[PDB]
């Protein structure tokens, strides 16, 4: 049964404006080079990266909306234990580490991402067999 659902829309312009700032959570998900390239509103990098961020936030949203919210704890490591990459063709892939990988070890994560104009989007659905 479904155990969590998330959706997230990202402004590509607003994304590129803050994606490259130090200490932010962007630094723990994208490489400096990636953040540098994504700083260009009009680049493909910004578009693709914006879409990866939406994916990640969507999963995070699904997590916070599940039974794994209320614990355990440390809402700083979940933002860091979650990662989303794209494989050649353009399909999103969710990569887990830290505690979240353990707690969602038996949970299937379904994610999809898109982007158009000044916005990127994604949806995530947590499902247990």
């Amino acid at each position: 049964g479904i155990v969590g659902v998330g959706i997230d829309l990202v402004s590509i312009p607003d994304f590129a404006e803050q994606v490259d700032q130090p200490g932010t959570v962007f630094a723990e998900t994208f490489t400096p080079g990636e953040r540098r390239d994504a700083s260009d509103k009009s680049s493909s990098a910004a578009r693709h990266l914006a879409a990866r961020w939406a994916a990640k936030e969507a999963v995070i949203k699904a997590w916070s909306g599940s039974r794994f919210a209320q614990r355990p704890v440390l809402p700083e490591d979940i933002h860091r234990d979650i990662e989303v990459v794209t494989d050649m063709w353009g399909r999103p892939r969710v990569r887990l580490t830290g505690a979240i990988a353990e707690y969602l070890a038996d949970v299937t994560i379904h994610v999809s991402l898109t982007h158009e104009g000044d916005t990127a989007a994604a949806v995530a659905i947590l499902e247990a067999p």
